[PDB]
């Protein structure tokens, strides 16, 4: 589908999402880049947890939505 995700390198990539796509099921799609180690990598919109077991549909997040991710600059 048509989505705008943000990477740690401000790269613009595309992502596919299905109707019943769960937050856990989508983990495979994000791996398409290069296996992101950051287990705490999620988006900052309507307080949505990427680790939880919620689906994108429950958050009314349809294609062409505004999904902003967090930059993994600081390791900790």
């Amino acid at each position: 589908m048509q989505i705008f995700v943000k990477t740690l390198t401000g790269k613009t990539i595309t992502l596919e999402v299905e109707p019943s796509d769960t937050i856990e099921n989508v983990k495979a799609k994000i791996q398409d880049k290069e296996g992101i180690p950051p287990d705490q990598q999620r988006l900052i919109f309507a307080g949505k947890q990427l680790e939880d077991g919620r689906t994108l549909s429950d958050y009314n997040i349809q294609k062409e939505s505004t999904l902003h991710l967090v930059l993994r600059l600081r390791g900790g």
